[PDB]
Protein backbone atom coordinates (compact mmCIF):
# COMPACT_ATOMS: atom_id res chain seq x y z
CA UNK A 1 0.00 0.00 0.00
CA UNK A 2 1.73 3.35 0.94
CA UNK A 3 4.11 2.13 3.74
CA UNK A 4 4.61 5.67 4.95
CA UNK A 5 6.44 4.31 8.01
CA UNK A 6 8.25 1.36 6.49
CA UNK A 7 9.67 3.38 3.64
CA UNK A 8 11.56 5.62 6.13
CA UNK A 9 13.39 2.55 7.42
CA UNK A 10 16.50 0.71 6.09
CA UNK A 11 14.44 -2.06 4.42
CA UNK A 12 14.03 -2.90 0.71
CA UNK A 13 11.36 -0.98 -1.34
CA UNK A 14 8.41 -3.10 -2.65
CA UNK A 15 10.20 -3.20 -6.09
CA UNK A 16 13.67 -4.07 -4.86
CA UNK A 17 15.24 -7.36 -6.08
CA UNK A 18 18.86 -8.14 -5.44
CA UNK A 19 21.23 -10.50 -7.11
CA UNK A 20 22.79 -13.47 -5.22
CA UNK A 21 26.11 -11.76 -4.77
CA UNK A 22 24.53 -8.85 -2.68
CA UNK A 23 24.63 -9.55 1.03
CA UNK A 24 25.21 -6.43 3.10
CA UNK A 25 23.50 -3.77 5.31
CA UNK A 26 21.50 -0.92 3.79
CA UNK A 27 23.32 1.41 6.22
CA UNK A 28 26.81 0.47 7.39
CA UNK A 29 29.38 2.26 9.63
CA UNK A 30 26.78 2.99 12.34
CA UNK A 31 28.05 4.61 15.59
CA UNK A 32 26.74 3.59 19.04
CA UNK A 33 27.84 7.04 20.24
CA UNK A 34 25.30 8.73 17.84
CA UNK A 35 22.25 6.69 18.96
CA UNK A 36 19.52 8.85 20.51
CA UNK A 37 19.64 8.66 24.28
CA UNK A 38 16.06 9.90 24.77
CA UNK A 39 12.99 7.62 24.75
CA UNK A 40 10.57 8.18 21.85
CA UNK A 41 7.57 10.28 22.75
CA UNK A 42 4.29 8.48 23.51
CA UNK A 43 0.96 10.29 23.16
CA UNK A 44 -0.35 12.18 26.28
CA UNK A 45 -1.30 9.88 29.21
CA UNK A 46 0.92 6.96 28.15
CA UNK A 47 4.28 5.87 29.56
CA UNK A 48 7.09 3.38 28.84
CA UNK A 49 7.26 0.49 31.29
CA UNK A 50 10.22 -1.92 31.62
CA UNK A 51 8.59 -5.37 32.14
CA UNK A 52 10.35 -7.95 34.33
CA UNK A 53 9.40 -11.23 32.64
CA UNK A 54 10.96 -13.14 35.57
CA UNK A 55 8.46 -11.57 37.96
CA UNK A 56 5.27 -13.62 37.95
CA UNK A 57 2.97 -10.58 38.15
CA UNK A 58 4.72 -8.47 35.39
CA UNK A 59 4.75 -11.69 33.28
CA UNK A 60 1.01 -12.17 33.90
CA UNK A 61 0.28 -8.61 32.64
CA UNK A 62 2.03 -9.38 29.33
CA UNK A 63 0.09 -12.71 29.29
CA UNK A 64 -3.26 -10.97 29.67
CA UNK A 65 -2.44 -8.35 27.04
CA UNK A 66 -1.60 -11.02 24.46
CA UNK A 67 -4.37 -13.46 25.42
CA UNK A 68 -6.84 -10.66 24.67
CA UNK A 69 -5.19 -8.70 21.79
CA UNK A 70 -2.62 -10.76 19.90
CA UNK A 71 -2.80 -12.44 16.42
CA UNK A 72 -6.01 -13.87 15.07
CA UNK A 73 -6.43 -15.93 11.91
CA UNK A 74 -7.94 -14.19 8.91
CA UNK A 75 -11.49 -15.29 9.79
CA UNK A 76 -11.30 -14.43 13.53
CA UNK A 77 -12.02 -18.06 14.64
CA UNK A 78 -8.71 -18.30 16.56
CA UNK A 79 -6.50 -16.12 18.71
CA UNK A 80 -3.00 -17.30 19.75
CA UNK A 81 -2.89 -18.00 23.53
CA UNK A 82 0.85 -18.21 24.37
CA UNK A 83 1.17 -19.38 28.00
CA UNK A 84 2.91 -17.35 30.69
CA UNK A 85 5.49 -20.10 31.11
CA UNK A 86 6.05 -20.12 27.31
CA UNK A 87 6.65 -16.38 27.41
CA UNK A 88 9.20 -16.72 30.18
CA UNK A 89 11.06 -19.28 27.98
CA UNK A 90 10.80 -17.31 24.76
CA UNK A 91 12.10 -14.11 26.42
CA UNK A 92 14.86 -15.25 28.83
CA UNK A 93 17.25 -17.05 26.49
CA UNK A 94 21.04 -16.57 26.88
CA UNK A 95 22.25 -12.96 27.11
CA UNK A 96 18.65 -11.57 27.02
CA UNK A 97 18.25 -7.97 28.10
CA UNK A 98 15.46 -7.01 30.44
CA UNK A 99 15.53 -3.56 28.71
CA UNK A 100 14.38 -5.18 25.38
CA UNK A 101 11.08 -6.22 26.99
CA UNK A 102 9.22 -2.89 26.46
CA UNK A 103 5.69 -2.16 27.60
CA UNK A 104 3.41 0.81 27.34
CA UNK A 105 1.07 1.68 30.22
CA UNK A 106 -2.03 3.91 30.15
CA UNK A 107 -1.17 6.14 33.14
CA UNK A 108 -4.68 6.54 34.59
CA UNK A 109 -5.59 2.75 34.79
CA UNK A 110 -1.94 1.64 35.26
CA UNK A 111 -2.78 -1.05 32.70
CA UNK A 112 -0.42 -2.50 30.04
CA UNK A 113 -1.78 -1.62 26.52
CA UNK A 114 1.31 -2.05 24.31
CA UNK A 115 4.33 -4.43 24.13
CA UNK A 116 7.29 -5.37 21.93
CA UNK A 117 10.33 -7.59 22.70
CA UNK A 118 13.63 -8.62 21.29
CA UNK A 119 16.27 -11.17 22.26
CA UNK A 120 19.82 -11.36 20.81
CA UNK A 121 20.91 -14.13 18.45
CA UNK A 122 23.65 -14.80 15.84
CA UNK A 123 21.97 -15.17 12.42
CA UNK A 124 23.70 -16.61 9.36
CA UNK A 125 22.25 -15.04 6.18
CA UNK A 126 23.77 -16.33 2.88
CA UNK A 127 26.94 -17.54 4.75
CA UNK A 128 27.61 -14.31 6.75
CA UNK A 129 27.01 -14.51 10.53
CA UNK A 130 25.57 -11.36 11.95
CA UNK A 131 24.68 -10.52 15.58
CA UNK A 132 20.98 -9.59 15.37
CA UNK A 133 17.93 -8.97 17.47
CA UNK A 134 14.94 -11.26 17.03
CA UNK A 135 11.81 -9.14 17.44
CA UNK A 136 8.56 -10.73 18.57
CA UNK A 137 5.24 -10.17 20.49
CA UNK A 138 4.56 -6.67 19.15
CA UNK A 139 1.02 -5.95 20.34
CA UNK A 140 -1.28 -2.89 20.65
CA UNK A 141 -4.53 -3.19 22.66
CA UNK A 142 -7.52 -3.74 20.33
CA UNK A 143 -9.09 -0.50 21.56
CA UNK A 144 -6.01 1.57 20.43
CA UNK A 145 -5.49 0.18 16.90
CA UNK A 146 -4.53 2.31 13.80
CA UNK A 147 -3.25 5.21 15.96
CA UNK A 148 0.37 4.88 14.76
CA UNK A 149 1.53 3.45 18.13
CA UNK A 150 3.26 0.46 16.43
CA UNK A 151 5.93 2.63 14.77
CA UNK A 152 6.65 4.21 18.16
CA UNK A 153 7.22 0.71 19.68
CA UNK A 154 9.32 -0.25 16.64
CA UNK A 155 11.47 2.92 16.79
CA UNK A 156 11.95 2.66 20.60
CA UNK A 157 13.13 -0.96 20.42
CA UNK A 158 15.38 -0.24 17.40
CA UNK A 159 16.88 2.54 19.51
CA UNK A 160 17.56 0.21 22.47
CA UNK A 161 18.97 -2.47 20.21
CA UNK A 162 21.32 0.05 18.53
CA UNK A 163 22.56 1.06 22.03
CA UNK A 164 24.03 -2.46 22.19
CA UNK A 165 25.95 -1.88 18.91
CA UNK A 166 23.47 -4.23 17.09
CA UNK A 167 22.13 -2.91 13.66
CA UNK A 168 20.21 -5.83 12.07
CA UNK A 169 17.08 -7.66 13.13
CA UNK A 170 15.05 -10.69 12.13
CA UNK A 171 11.26 -10.92 12.39
CA UNK A 172 8.26 -12.80 10.89
CA UNK A 173 4.60 -11.79 10.30
CA UNK A 174 1.58 -13.14 8.41
CA UNK A 175 1.15 -9.62 6.92
CA UNK A 176 2.93 -8.44 3.79
CA UNK A 177 5.51 -5.68 4.62
CA UNK A 178 8.52 -4.32 2.67
CA UNK A 179 9.91 -6.89 1.95
CA UNK A 180 10.15 -10.58 2.65
CA UNK A 181 13.46 -12.45 2.22
CA UNK A 182 11.28 -15.58 2.07
CA UNK A 183 7.61 -16.54 2.29
CA UNK A 184 6.45 -19.86 3.78
CA UNK A 185 2.90 -21.32 3.64
CA UNK A 186 1.72 -23.26 6.68
CA UNK A 187 0.18 -26.73 6.67
CA UNK A 188 -1.87 -28.60 9.24
CA UNK A 189 -2.02 -32.27 10.13
CA UNK A 190 -5.23 -33.11 11.93
CA UNK A 191 -4.88 -35.25 15.06
CA UNK A 192 -8.20 -34.84 16.93
CA UNK A 193 -10.28 -34.67 13.79
CA UNK A 194 -13.67 -34.76 15.54
CA UNK A 195 -12.79 -31.67 17.56
CA UNK A 196 -11.51 -29.97 14.35
CA UNK A 197 -14.82 -30.65 12.52
CA UNK A 198 -16.89 -29.49 15.48
CA UNK A 199 -15.22 -25.99 15.69
CA UNK A 200 -15.69 -25.44 11.94
CA UNK A 201 -12.15 -26.03 10.82
CA UNK A 202 -12.20 -29.29 8.85
CA UNK A 203 -14.75 -30.32 6.20
CA UNK A 204 -16.87 -33.50 5.64
CA UNK A 205 -18.96 -34.68 2.59
CA UNK A 206 -20.75 -37.74 0.98
CA UNK A 207 -17.41 -39.44 0.38
CA UNK A 208 -15.79 -38.32 3.62
CA UNK A 209 -18.24 -39.03 6.46
CA UNK A 210 -17.42 -38.45 10.14
CA UNK A 211 -16.36 -42.11 10.67
CA UNK A 212 -14.22 -42.07 7.46
CA UNK A 213 -12.46 -38.83 8.46
CA UNK A 214 -11.56 -40.34 11.85
CA UNK A 215 -10.23 -43.54 10.10
CA UNK A 216 -8.21 -41.44 7.67
CA UNK A 217 -6.29 -39.59 10.42
CA UNK A 218 -5.74 -42.63 12.73
CA UNK A 219 -2.11 -43.16 13.70
CA UNK A 220 -0.48 -46.38 14.89
CA UNK A 221 0.80 -45.87 18.45
CA UNK A 222 4.31 -47.28 17.60
CA UNK A 223 7.47 -45.24 16.83
CA UNK A 224 9.40 -45.83 13.62
CA UNK A 225 12.58 -45.01 15.67
CA UNK A 226 11.98 -47.21 18.73
CA UNK A 227 14.44 -45.49 21.11
CA UNK A 228 13.27 -41.89 20.54
CA UNK A 229 13.05 -40.34 24.06
CA UNK A 230 12.73 -36.98 25.80
CA UNK A 231 15.91 -34.96 25.65
CA UNK A 232 17.99 -34.74 28.85
CA UNK A 233 20.87 -32.44 30.01
CA UNK A 234 23.42 -35.12 29.00
CA UNK A 235 22.23 -34.79 25.34
CA UNK A 236 23.05 -31.07 24.93
CA UNK A 237 26.49 -31.56 23.27
CA UNK A 238 25.02 -34.25 20.89
CA UNK A 239 22.05 -32.11 19.89
CA UNK A 240 24.37 -29.11 19.38
CA UNK A 241 26.53 -31.01 16.87
CA UNK A 242 23.60 -32.80 15.13
CA UNK A 243 21.58 -29.64 14.67
CA UNK A 244 24.56 -27.29 14.12
CA UNK A 245 25.82 -29.31 11.20
CA UNK A 246 22.34 -29.83 9.73
CA UNK A 247 21.58 -26.16 9.67
CA UNK A 248 24.63 -25.17 7.66
CA UNK A 249 23.02 -26.07 4.37
CA UNK A 250 20.44 -23.25 4.55
CA UNK A 251 20.40 -19.67 3.42
CA UNK A 252 19.01 -18.37 6.80
CA UNK A 253 19.57 -20.02 10.24
CA UNK A 254 20.56 -19.27 13.85
CA UNK A 255 24.07 -20.27 14.87
CA UNK A 256 23.30 -21.78 18.29
CA UNK A 257 25.87 -22.01 21.07
CA UNK A 258 25.71 -24.88 23.58
CA UNK A 259 24.00 -22.58 26.18
CA UNK A 260 21.37 -21.80 23.47
CA UNK A 261 20.83 -25.46 22.66
CA UNK A 262 20.21 -26.13 26.35
CA UNK A 263 17.75 -23.24 26.63
CA UNK A 264 15.95 -23.86 23.36
CA UNK A 265 15.58 -27.64 23.51
CA UNK A 266 15.68 -29.06 27.02
CA UNK A 267 12.04 -30.07 27.51
CA UNK A 268 9.51 -28.00 29.48
CA UNK A 269 5.96 -29.45 29.91
CA UNK A 270 3.39 -27.47 27.86
CA UNK A 271 6.17 -25.39 26.27
CA UNK A 272 8.94 -27.23 24.36
CA UNK A 273 9.11 -30.96 23.47
CA UNK A 274 12.47 -32.38 22.29
CA UNK A 275 13.12 -36.03 21.60
CA UNK A 276 16.43 -37.74 20.68
CA UNK A 277 17.62 -41.09 19.41
CA UNK A 278 20.89 -42.01 21.13
CA UNK A 279 23.23 -44.53 19.58
CA UNK A 280 26.57 -45.37 21.30
CA UNK A 281 26.39 -42.18 23.40
CA UNK A 282 25.82 -40.15 20.18
CA UNK A 283 22.61 -38.28 19.20
CA UNK A 284 21.73 -39.55 15.64
CA UNK A 285 18.14 -38.15 15.26
CA UNK A 286 16.02 -35.41 16.89
CA UNK A 287 12.38 -34.24 16.87
CA UNK A 288 11.13 -30.98 18.39
CA UNK A 289 7.91 -29.04 18.58
CA UNK A 290 6.59 -26.21 20.78
CA UNK A 291 3.14 -25.90 22.31
CA UNK A 292 1.07 -22.92 21.14
CA UNK A 293 -2.65 -23.18 21.99
CA UNK A 294 -5.17 -21.03 20.24
CA UNK A 295 -8.21 -19.68 21.98
CA UNK A 296 -11.40 -20.62 20.03
CA UNK A 297 -13.53 -17.44 19.77
CA UNK A 298 -17.35 -18.11 20.32
CA UNK A 299 -17.64 -21.91 20.10
CA UNK A 300 -20.09 -23.15 22.83
CA UNK A 301 -18.24 -26.50 23.38
CA UNK A 302 -14.51 -25.77 23.19
CA UNK A 303 -12.40 -22.78 24.26
CA UNK A 304 -8.81 -23.99 23.39
CA UNK A 305 -7.28 -25.64 20.39
CA UNK A 306 -4.06 -27.39 21.51
CA UNK A 307 -1.54 -27.11 18.63
CA UNK A 308 2.07 -28.50 18.33
CA UNK A 309 4.28 -26.47 16.03
CA UNK A 310 7.19 -28.24 14.24
CA UNK A 311 10.44 -26.72 15.41
CA UNK A 312 13.70 -28.46 14.38
CA UNK A 313 13.80 -32.08 13.10
CA UNK A 314 16.90 -33.98 11.95
CA UNK A 315 17.35 -37.60 10.92
CA UNK A 316 20.46 -39.64 10.00
CA UNK A 317 19.04 -43.15 10.67
CA UNK A 318 15.54 -43.03 9.07
CA UNK A 319 13.80 -41.24 6.24
CA UNK A 320 12.51 -37.75 6.92
CA UNK A 321 8.98 -39.11 6.35
CA UNK A 322 9.48 -41.66 9.16
CA UNK A 323 10.87 -38.94 11.45
CA UNK A 324 7.91 -36.63 10.93
CA UNK A 325 5.43 -39.49 11.31
CA UNK A 326 7.09 -40.08 14.71
CA UNK A 327 6.83 -36.35 15.48
CA UNK A 328 3.05 -36.50 14.77
CA UNK A 329 2.79 -39.58 17.02
CA UNK A 330 4.65 -37.84 19.82
CA UNK A 331 2.38 -34.83 19.51
CA UNK A 332 -0.63 -37.14 19.67
CA UNK A 333 0.75 -38.89 22.80
CA UNK A 334 0.99 -35.52 24.40
CA UNK A 335 -2.71 -34.51 23.87
CA UNK A 336 -2.23 -32.12 20.93
CA UNK A 337 -5.19 -31.57 18.59
CA UNK A 338 -3.25 -30.72 15.38
CA UNK A 339 0.41 -30.52 14.24
CA UNK A 340 1.39 -27.36 12.28
CA UNK A 341 4.43 -27.06 10.04
CA UNK A 342 5.79 -24.44 7.59
CA UNK A 343 7.26 -25.34 4.15
CA UNK A 344 10.71 -24.58 5.45
CA UNK A 345 13.83 -26.87 5.43
CA UNK A 346 12.74 -30.34 4.11
CA UNK A 347 9.17 -30.12 5.45
CA UNK A 348 7.21 -29.76 2.23
CA UNK A 349 8.43 -33.08 0.92
CA UNK A 350 6.41 -35.00 3.59
CA UNK A 351 3.16 -33.01 3.65
CA UNK A 352 1.27 -35.02 1.03
CA UNK A 353 2.12 -38.52 2.27
CA UNK A 354 1.61 -37.63 5.95
CA UNK A 355 -1.85 -36.18 5.25
CA UNK A 356 -1.14 -32.47 5.95
CA UNK A 357 -3.68 -30.03 4.47
CA UNK A 358 -2.52 -26.74 2.98
CA UNK A 359 -3.62 -23.75 5.17
CA UNK A 360 -5.00 -20.41 4.13
CA UNK A 361 -1.90 -18.23 4.34
CA UNK A 362 1.76 -17.79 4.78
CA UNK A 363 4.46 -16.59 7.22
CA UNK A 364 6.81 -14.02 5.75
CA UNK A 365 10.48 -13.79 6.93
CA UNK A 366 12.00 -10.32 7.21
CA UNK A 367 15.41 -8.71 7.86
CA UNK A 368 15.94 -5.19 9.08
CA UNK A 369 18.79 -3.15 7.61
CA UNK A 370 19.97 -6.02 5.36
CA UNK A 371 20.12 -6.23 1.55
CA UNK A 372 20.16 -9.74 -0.14
CA UNK A 373 18.45 -11.93 -2.70
CA UNK A 374 15.18 -13.53 -1.58
CA UNK A 375 14.81 -17.28 -1.75
CA UNK A 376 12.29 -20.19 -1.72
CA UNK A 377 11.22 -21.38 1.84
CA UNK A 378 13.04 -24.66 1.35
CA UNK A 379 16.25 -22.61 1.94
CA UNK A 380 14.94 -21.09 5.24
CA UNK A 381 16.41 -22.99 8.23
CA UNK A 382 15.05 -20.96 11.12
CA UNK A 383 11.70 -21.14 12.97
CA UNK A 384 10.62 -18.21 15.15
CA UNK A 385 8.06 -18.47 17.93
C1 LIG B 1 18.41 -3.01 14.33
C2 LIG B 1 17.23 -3.45 15.24
C3 LIG B 1 15.85 -3.17 14.55
C4 LIG B 1 14.69 -3.62 15.46
C5 LIG B 1 13.33 -3.49 14.76
C6 LIG B 1 13.07 -4.53 13.63
C7 LIG B 1 11.69 -4.23 13.00
C8 LIG B 1 10.65 -5.02 13.80
C9 LIG B 1 9.20 -4.82 13.20
C10 LIG B 1 8.21 -5.43 14.17
C11 LIG B 1 8.12 -6.94 14.04
C12 LIG B 1 6.99 -7.48 14.82
C13 LIG B 1 7.00 -9.08 14.68
C14 LIG B 1 5.99 -9.80 15.54
O1 LIG B 1 5.64 -9.32 16.62
C15 LIG B 1 5.37 -11.08 15.01
S1 LIG B 1 4.04 -10.60 13.82
C16 LIG B 1 2.71 -10.32 15.04
C17 LIG B 1 2.37 -8.83 15.17
N1 LIG B 1 1.31 -8.67 16.21
C18 LIG B 1 0.01 -8.79 15.92
O2 LIG B 1 -0.35 -9.04 14.78
C19 LIG B 1 -1.01 -8.66 17.09
C20 LIG B 1 -2.41 -8.06 16.66
N2 LIG B 1 -2.18 -6.74 16.06
C21 LIG B 1 -1.73 -5.68 16.75
O3 LIG B 1 -1.49 -5.67 17.94
C22 LIG B 1 -1.56 -4.46 15.92
O4 LIG B 1 -2.37 -4.64 14.71
C23 LIG B 1 -0.08 -4.10 15.57
C24 LIG B 1 0.76 -3.64 16.84
C25 LIG B 1 0.58 -5.29 14.88
C26 LIG B 1 -0.01 -2.92 14.60
O5 LIG B 1 -0.63 -1.72 15.14
P1 LIG B 1 -1.84 -1.03 14.49
O6 LIG B 1 -2.59 -0.25 15.56
O7 LIG B 1 -2.59 -2.05 13.64
O8 LIG B 1 -1.17 -0.08 13.48
P2 LIG B 1 -0.45 1.29 13.86
O9 LIG B 1 0.10 1.45 15.26
O10 LIG B 1 -1.38 2.36 13.26
O11 LIG B 1 0.74 1.28 12.89
C27 LIG B 1 0.70 1.00 11.46
C28 LIG B 1 2.15 0.66 10.95
O12 LIG B 1 2.50 -0.59 11.49
C29 LIG B 1 2.87 -1.48 10.42
N3 LIG B 1 2.58 -2.84 10.87
C30 LIG B 1 1.36 -3.42 11.03
N4 LIG B 1 1.56 -4.71 11.46
C31 LIG B 1 2.92 -4.94 11.55
C32 LIG B 1 3.74 -6.03 11.93
N5 LIG B 1 3.24 -7.27 12.27
N6 LIG B 1 5.10 -5.87 11.93
C33 LIG B 1 5.71 -4.72 11.55
N7 LIG B 1 4.98 -3.65 11.17
C34 LIG B 1 3.57 -3.74 11.18
C35 LIG B 1 1.94 -1.08 9.28
O13 LIG B 1 2.54 -1.53 8.05
C36 LIG B 1 2.02 0.41 9.42
O14 LIG B 1 3.15 0.99 8.82
P3 LIG B 1 3.04 1.55 7.32
O15 LIG B 1 2.23 2.80 7.39
O16 LIG B 1 4.51 1.70 6.89
O17 LIG B 1 2.42 0.38 6.41
C1 LIG C 1 -0.59 -20.61 11.74
C2 LIG C 1 0.87 -20.94 11.66
C3 LIG C 1 1.19 -22.30 11.46
C4 LIG C 1 2.53 -22.76 11.42
F1 LIG C 1 2.85 -24.08 11.22
C5 LIG C 1 3.57 -21.81 11.58
C6 LIG C 1 3.23 -20.44 11.76
C7 LIG C 1 1.88 -19.97 11.81
C8 LIG C 1 1.71 -18.54 12.01
C9 LIG C 1 0.95 -17.76 11.13
C10 LIG C 1 0.85 -16.36 11.31
C11 LIG C 1 1.51 -15.75 12.41
N1 LIG C 1 1.60 -14.48 12.81
N2 LIG C 1 2.38 -14.37 13.94
C12 LIG C 1 2.81 -15.60 14.28
C13 LIG C 1 3.72 -15.83 15.47
N3 LIG C 1 5.08 -15.83 14.99
C14 LIG C 1 5.65 -17.00 14.36
C15 LIG C 1 5.85 -14.59 14.91
C16 LIG C 1 2.30 -16.48 13.27
C17 LIG C 1 2.40 -17.85 13.06
C1 LIG D 1 -6.23 -25.78 12.70
C2 LIG D 1 -5.45 -24.81 13.55
O1 LIG D 1 -4.44 -24.05 12.89
C3 LIG D 1 -4.92 -22.79 12.47
O2 LIG D 1 -5.73 -22.68 11.53
C4 LIG D 1 -4.60 -21.58 13.23
C5 LIG D 1 -4.79 -21.48 14.69
C6 LIG D 1 -5.25 -22.63 15.52
N1 LIG D 1 -4.53 -20.30 15.30
C7 LIG D 1 -4.16 -19.18 14.61
C8 LIG D 1 -3.92 -18.01 15.28
C9 LIG D 1 -3.53 -16.85 14.61
C10 LIG D 1 -3.31 -16.81 13.23
C11 LIG D 1 -3.54 -17.98 12.48
C12 LIG D 1 -3.94 -19.15 13.15
C13 LIG D 1 -4.20 -20.42 12.43
C14 LIG D 1 -4.01 -20.51 10.94
CL1 LIG E 1 11.09 9.78 14.33
MG1 LIG F 1 -2.08 2.30 17.09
Amino acid sequence: IDYKFWYTQPVPKINDEFNESVNEPFISDNKVEDVRKDEYKLPPGYSWYVCDVKDEKDRSEIYTLLTDNYVEDDDNIFRFNYSAEFLLWALTSPNYLKTWHIGVKYDASNKLIGFISAIPTDICIHKRTIKMAEVNFLCVHKTLRSKRLAPVLIKEITRRINLENIWQAIYTAGVYLPKPVSDARYYHRSINVKKLIEIGFSSLNSRLTMSRAIKLYRVEDTLNIKNMRLMKKKDVEGVHKLLGSYLEQFNLYAVFTKEEIAHWFLPIENVIYTYVNEENGKIKDMISFYSLPSQILGNDKYSTLNAAYSFYNVTTTATFKQLMQDAILLAKRNNFDVFNALEVMQNKSVFEDLKFGEGDGSLKYYLYNWKCASFAPAHVGIVLL
